[PDB]
């Protein structure tokens, strides 16, 4: 059984030719809005959400992690290395690598923080103590990305992403000043605007984290707190039959469109 949400959720991905995954929770009353909530979808950058956290909750008894200085090697960029670049032979220190991969998306920057916590199997023990029995994290940057339907590595779910990103960032899975880190990395992201917070109203504050990858794939995490009322957090992952399809970050505007009304 469908309601009006999901029927607009459903005709938007069939005139996109693709597969839409949406979870809303309202933590005004805990409700949650699904949209091929539990199928699994690649992560492809929405992933350096629970990488950053991970580094955050380590912080939380090393008090000066965050601090830090990475080396920063020639041999250490990958495909897209904005912010990293800008300190090879010199360093950078986990929060600067957290803030490039969170708010610039930066590549090296996510596998530094893999790194940090001791490849990919770190990030997903990190999960898993925090409650989320879903995500995976198989892979460093780039090969993350490749996004092949029906391949689980690297996948998690629109219920279970939205779940962790509620209690990341309004709930207590983090200690006070790492959660209030993470909304400010969240909040200051820069490749955003044409994802959910363009299908929103522009007074909402957004904290978001996008991603992308093969199969034109094309996902956005966030926190929201609408005007006058308690925040919501909406997760609108998308992917595409074909390898090369092009991005389709208008799609999750428009999810993000439906699922404000009312």
């Amino acid at each position: 059984e469908t309601s009006a949400v999901q029927q607009k959720l459903a005709a938007l991905e069939k005139s996109s030719g693709g597969r839409l995954g949406v979870a809303l929770i309202d933590t005004a009353d805990n409700t949650q809005v699904l949209y091929r909530g539990d199928e699994r979808f690649p992560m492809c950058s929405t992933s350096k959400v629970m990488a950053a956290a991970a580094v955050l909750k380590q912080s939380e008894t090393q008090k000066q992690l965050l601090n830090q200085p990475v080396e920063i090697k020639p041999a250490d960029l990958v495909n897209y290395n904005p912010i990293a670049e800008k300190h090879v032979n010199g360093t950078m220190t986990l929060a600067e690598l957290s803030a490039a991969a969170l708010q610039y998306s930066d590549n090296t920057a996510m596998n530094k923080l893999i790194a940090q916590l001791g490849g990919p199997g770190g990030v997903t023990a990190f999960a898993r103590a925090i409650g989320d029995e879903t995500f995976r994290l198989d892979r460093t940057e780039p090969t993350l990305n490749t996004a092949i339907p029906g391949d689980p590595r690297d996948t998690t779910t629109p219920r279970a992403m939205a779940q962790t990103l509620r209690q990341l960032t309004l709930g207590h899975a983090l200690g006070e000043t790492q959660r209030a880190q993470l909304v400010t990395w969240l909040k200051g992201n820069t490749t955003g605007a044409a994802s959910i917070r363009a299908g929103l109203p522009t007074s909402w504050t957004v904290g978001d984290k996008t991603g992308s990858g093969d199969y034109g794939t094309t996902n956005d995490i966030a926190v929201i707190w609408p005007q006058g009322r308690a925040p919501l957090v909406l997760v609108t992952y998308f992917t595409q039959p074909q390898q090369n399809a092009e991005s389709r970050r208008d799609v999750l505007a428009s999810a993000a469109r439906i699922i404000a009304e009312g």
